[PDB]
């Protein structure tokens, strides 16, 4: 029952790459557990980047994450979050390998697509931040 | 402007069809005003059905309908409401024409994979039952 | 329970288009209760084409479904006969409609690409003929 | 031997459809006899839509079909000049059915993705106007 | 004429995996000589496990691989051996990296989806087991 | 708006994968600044291939790279030359790895498919050899 914590990005929503991520996480046997559109709040976007608070592109994030809806969501499985991880590719594009998400779908660190927990701790963290409790199935 | 209620049933998220149906949402350029996983209470299936509460298979619609979690949708765009209609095909998957969802990916009646409001009306009141105001964006 | 015969023509086989015919009847939920590449014998053809021993197309129609190995296949599921009819589309793949194996992958009568037993007693009698009792699961 | 013209609008194009849409016709079994990305002048697009000049719609039927960069190709194979316009579908995309290059990817009139020749005889205008003759293959 | 056996096992055909695994294959440019979906018997299994018969995990994988019918099927080309493992993906899902079949539809190694000869040798010897000689193509 | 040059082979477009190639580097979100089908006259070949003039297998490449007809393109973006060399895997398809275009389409280092600039220099090199100005868009 371990579970991570998934974020489609505005950049990844407004380009209509919804489906096709989900898609992957289909067919490669994970289980969503909860999932919802949202808009992120200043506030909201701030706590999820609490630690950053001092870095220089702290402003940067909360900026472009609340720019526009975004998709949420849970995925059950074995060793779900490092093998999420992996699917996703490298933060930087540029370093992702082809056949992950950010490798296939992405050319810009800014603008990366995604987003996953990167430990459980960090998935407890954000999808306690993100979901109420009955939003999980 | 135009919007519709779409709901992929309880089967096709079984079946890990949530992806594939949406990215032809997506591909045929309608925008996701809404979207979320959820399981249908009891409640909210009788009231969904209600047009049905007489009749005898009225107990097994409901059953089904609330057998799994399912997928809650928003589809905003130029006409989306008939132009969602269409790409569904017909309700009974024997009816229904390849190239369509149910004609692609439903074999009976019973689980065919996919709702989709029938009028701007049922649009409305659909919309209104499973979404809160807040979740439309 | 019901069950029809299929089958991937020289062309389709020679063409690369085995797996994605039969994902589209995986997706649509059929079961592969037969599966198996072999080479039409030149009897075997002509107990299939039986039909049309007389008409002048019968030598040509017979040395193309035997100029390569095909796969021959038998789908299982509710109303799969009708159903493969229309998901096959038209035999003349200019009368067959997009999203249709023959609207999508043919361009001309002499290769259709495929073949789907047109009732159930053909469907009987066309796999006895291709199978053996023990090779259906 | 037969010979079609068709264009990837500018939306098409600026949608990011050029791929799927070629893909389609490949395999059809269509063979690519010319293919370019191009920008209509206004005067090509004027001696294209001539048929309208009249029309008080033709002002922003031209602007648009310069808005942007167009892919311009030319098909070739059996038939290809009805077959295209099956696999396009209905020109208004709502009566563009599924499966259909349109009933898929189009949403509006104004902007809907594709033209394929509508005859014999467009064809070989259309080719002469977008092509020069070294350019065919 | 190099050749390799490969094994859709009991999950990758439960799950509908056949035609996209086959797909890939096809894409790729490799040569279907083989194909038959068939149920391995317990005698057949601990046979192709012979090595294994001492080993812990041996009741485990005979049980598995007979769980269910599974597709054989023989692939052609230049250093298909070494270059279908390479497709595979590493034996256990988390360390298949992601565009390979394992790592992309798998994430248990007790259910990996699929497997491959290792070897030349291993791989005469598994289609010599599976296959009768008339059915290579 | 950095930007590199690409060349689908003569085995990519007879083999019909003009269309997927170029969809990959669209959903990539590459911007296509140039592209058009191509025949390779026997001097042009040699020209590009002017350093190798001396090497052995130089007759072996005009030979090949004129057997038919390619597509030439521009791509730009983002560190697009690195970036479309690491999509395109190694230049010979043994060595390179499953999602890239050569390791899921290829299997032959004379026919893998592609081709890319190896640097921003070799690119312009290519681009004014292959396109006019007024091509590129
Ligand atoms: N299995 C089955 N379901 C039925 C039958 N008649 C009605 N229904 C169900 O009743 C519902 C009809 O309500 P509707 O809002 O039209 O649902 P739609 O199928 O999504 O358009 C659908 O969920 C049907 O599947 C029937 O004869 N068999
Ligand atoms: N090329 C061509 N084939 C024909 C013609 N008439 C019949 N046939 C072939 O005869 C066979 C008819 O038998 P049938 O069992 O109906 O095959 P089906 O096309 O798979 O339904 C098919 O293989 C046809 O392709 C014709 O006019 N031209
Ligand atoms: N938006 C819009 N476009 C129209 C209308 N009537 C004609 N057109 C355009 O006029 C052109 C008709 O020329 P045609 O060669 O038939 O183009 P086709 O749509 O590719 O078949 C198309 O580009 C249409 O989109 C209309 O009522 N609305």
């Amino acid at each position: 029952m371990e579970r991570t914590f998934v974020m489609i990005k505005p950049d990844g929503v407004r380009r209509g790459l919804v489906g096709e991520i989900l898609a992957r996480f289909e067919r490669k046997g994970f289980r969503i557990a909860a999932l919802k559109l949202m808009q992120i709040s200043q506030e909201l976007a701030e706590r999820h980047y609490a630690e950053h608070r001092e870095k220089p592109f702290f402003p940067g994030l909360v900026r472009f994450i609340t720019s526009g809806p975004v998709v949420a969501m849970v995925l059950e499985g074995p060793g779900v979050v490092a093998e999420v991880r992996k699917m996703m590719g490298a933060t930087h594009p540029k370093d992702a390998l082809p056949g992950t998400i950010r490798g296939d779908f992405a050319t810009t660190i800014d603008e990366n697509v995604i987003h996953g927990s990167a430990t459980l701790e960090d998935a407890q963290r954000e999808i306690a931040l993100f979901f109420r409790p009955e939003e999980l199935l």
